This record gives structure tokens, C-alpha cells and sequence, in this order.
């Protein structure tokens, strides 16, 4: 019941995180598009493989993917460059392709299945990615009366992901695109933006509780670092 947490490969983003991302936790990414929502996933997807000294929790992933952006050659480069191996890396990430927002809920039920079968095993899944949380939704419902009825199919498909997250001790990681849809509660809300000299910097909204400044990162070959 103690929580884990996944370092994002940025000494800066984990000081403002506590640490890094928090198991029984849903961490929800949003910015406007380039902002490095995606860079971070594939960033976390390899950190979590790491042993827990460096950062992770010996984990395997599962990633729901929305719009074709996952990019195993991506994910190889940054495992190559912080001293894994990258063929091995891609053996613990599970990525299936949400067709549309039904199916994408199908495959959060499909989840708790490959979560059971590595739970006891030493390479347990740590981290359930979905990239996008929001895009078919945005697509699917939309017009007069589409406000309550997506808000309504959104907060039960994060009620599933938060049963996924505490019952077995889990970080789910989503994504969320803005042009400057309620994530229902994501248990932590950040904020991401491109700043100048390629920078992107990160903070925390509505999180009276937990630090105020921001975290300024690169996007680099070992994915996301200082
Ligand atoms: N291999 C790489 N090495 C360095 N930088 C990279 C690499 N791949 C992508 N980038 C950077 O990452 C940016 C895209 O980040 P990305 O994480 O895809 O944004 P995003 O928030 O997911 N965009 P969107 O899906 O449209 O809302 C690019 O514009 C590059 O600046
Ligand atoms: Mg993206």
C-alpha cells in the first residue's frame, strides 16, 4: 500500500512531482499540441523498467494509444542511452490501438487481465499509459447535449483507470490536448508548455498543497532530462 514513484528523467519535473509519477495515482499531462505529452509517455515507459535505485520500479507497461504515436524505435534510442537494453525494453511495453472511445474503455477491461497475469511475477505492470485520454471522446461526442453525456462516459472510464491504479498498485499516466474536456479527478493535473530554447516547462494546477514553481526541461535523446 506504499506508494511508488517513477522518476520522468528530469531532475527538475521530479522535484516538482515529489519524486516522480505516484502509483495508486492518475497523472494527467495537458498542453497544447508539441507541448511534449507524448515524449514524456515514451520517457516514463522506459524509466519504470528501471530498478528503483535508478529511478523505477522493475515495472512493465501497458499503453492504450489513441492516434498512432508511439514510436518503438523511440522508445529504443532512450532505453540505448541510459544503459538498458533496448529489445528489452519493447518486450515489457504492451501497446494496444484504441479504435474508438468504446473500444478504448474494452481495453482498459482487457488491462486488468495482463495486470493479473504479471502481478506476482517479478516484472510487474507499474505504469498504464493512455495517449490520448480525450481525443475519440472529443470526436465521438459532440453537439447539443454532448457535454453531460461525455463528461459522463469520461468519468467512468477514469473511475476504471483509478480501480486499475490502487487495486494493484499501479501509476496511470494520460494525456490531454488543449487549445489555450474535464478530466473528471485525474489525481494530479500538470500543466505542460513549450517555452524559448526549446525548453518545456511544467506546473502543477490545482494543487494548493504541493509546490508552486515550475520545472524546466529538455526533450533529448534519452527522452526528457534537465
Ligand atoms: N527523438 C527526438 N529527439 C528529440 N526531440 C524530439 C524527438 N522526438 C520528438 N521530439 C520533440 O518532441 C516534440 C513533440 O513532442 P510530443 O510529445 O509529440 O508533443 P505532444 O504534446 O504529444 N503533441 P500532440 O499529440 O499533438 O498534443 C517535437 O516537436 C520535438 O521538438
Ligand atoms: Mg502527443
Amino acid at each position: 500500500a506504499t506508494i511508488g514513484r517513477i522518476s520522468t528523467g528530469s531532475k527538475s519535473l521530479d522535484k516538482l512531482l515529489g519524486g516522480g509519477i505516484e502509483t495508486q495515482a492518475i497523472t494527467e499531462v495537458f498542453g497544447e499540441f508539441g507541448s511534449g505529452k507524448t515524449q514524456l509517455a515514451h520517457t516514463l515507459a522506459v524509466m519504470v523498467q528501471l530498478p528503483p535505485e535508478e529511478g523505477g520500479l522493475n515495472g512493465s507497461v501497458i499503453w492504450i494509444d489513441t492516434e498512432n504515436t508511439f514510436r518503438p524505435e523511440r522508445i529504443r534510442e532512450i532505453a540505448q542511452n541510459r544503459g538498458l537494453d533496448p529489445d528489452e525494453v519493447l518486450k515489457h511495453i504492451y501497446v494496444a490501438r484504441a479504435f474508438n472511445s468504446n473500444h478504448q474503455m474494452l481495453l482498459v477491461q482487457q488491462a486488468e487481465d495482463k495486470i493479473k497475469e504479471l502481478l506476482n511475477t517479478d516484472r510487474p505492470v507499474k505504469l498504464l499509459i493512455v495517449d490520448s485520454l480525450t481525443s475519440h471522446f472529443r470526436s465521438e461526442y459532440i453537439g447539443r447535449g454532448a457535454l453531460a453525456e461525455r463528461q459522463q462516459k469520461l468519468a467512468k472510464h477514469l473511475a476504471d483507470l483509478h480501480r486499475l491504479a490502487n487495486l494493484y498498485d499501479i501509476a496511470v499516466f494520460v494525456t490531454n490536448q488543449v487549445q489555450a474536456i474535464l478530466a473528471h479527478s485525474a489525481t494530479l493535473r500538470v500543466y505542460l508548455r513549450k517555452g524559448k530554447g526549446g525548453k518545456r516547462i511544467a506546473r502543477l494546477i490545482d494543487a494548493p498543497h504541493l509546490p508552486e514553481g515550475e520545472a524546466v526541461f529538455s526533450i533529448t535523446e534519452k527522452g526528457i532530462e534537465d
